[PDB]
RNA sequence: UUUAGAAGGAGAAGUCAUUUAAUAAGGCCACUGUUAAAAAGUGUACCGCCGGAUAGGCGG
């Protein structure tokens, strides 16, 4: 579905936009291929929000002091910011570094759409 | 109690061949360097005698 949604129609706009519009062009296109179009659209537009329910050895877990007690933070990285920053730094003169480490297979198994698009992100060079 | 904790990046190799950088030219004019210092520091040692004496002591 992450590939399906990312396709561009004849006007160059995403299937996401045409689904949100329920555009007659997309309805006509899909109904020529399947009768399930209404259920596909409803499922895509009604995807649940990802909720944390557990933790693992692999998530970075960090103690932070609060009033002499310590809370146990679990740090989640942000993909929307990583895509946005990697985009905006591609078009600016700021001192920047490109991380080029993820393979395509590794990026795919992160399971994100944006990480598959943004496998080699640009990032700020915060150096002395 | 720290985006915690972990890590072998590695082997090998012909860069070669050739070449007009030339032509020309006013750097000139003016100018107050200036007053005042103990070279000190005994620079330095000498010649014998006792002692197997390299050790360690002596007179002048």
């Amino acid at each position: 579905p992450q590939g399906f949604v990312a396709m561009e129609m004849s006007d160059g706009r995403t299937v996401m936009e045409h689904l949100q519009e329920d555009s007659a062009e997309l309805r006509h296109e899909m109904e020529e291929l399947t009768d399930k179009y209404d259920e596909i659209r409803d499922g895509i537009l009604n995807m649940p929000s990802m909720q944390p329910y557990r933790t693992n050895q692999f998530i970075k877990q960090v103690f932070f002091p609060v009033g002499g007690s310590y809370h146990l933070l679990s740090i989640l990285p942000s993909t929307v910011l990583n895509y946005e920053v990697s985009d905006r730094l591609y078009r600016s003169k700021i001192p920047k570094i490109r991380l080029r480490l993820l393979s395509s297979n590794a990026a795919s198994t992160t399971g994100s759409r944006l990480v598959s698009k943004n496998k080699w992100p640009l990032v700020f060079q915060a150096l002395p």
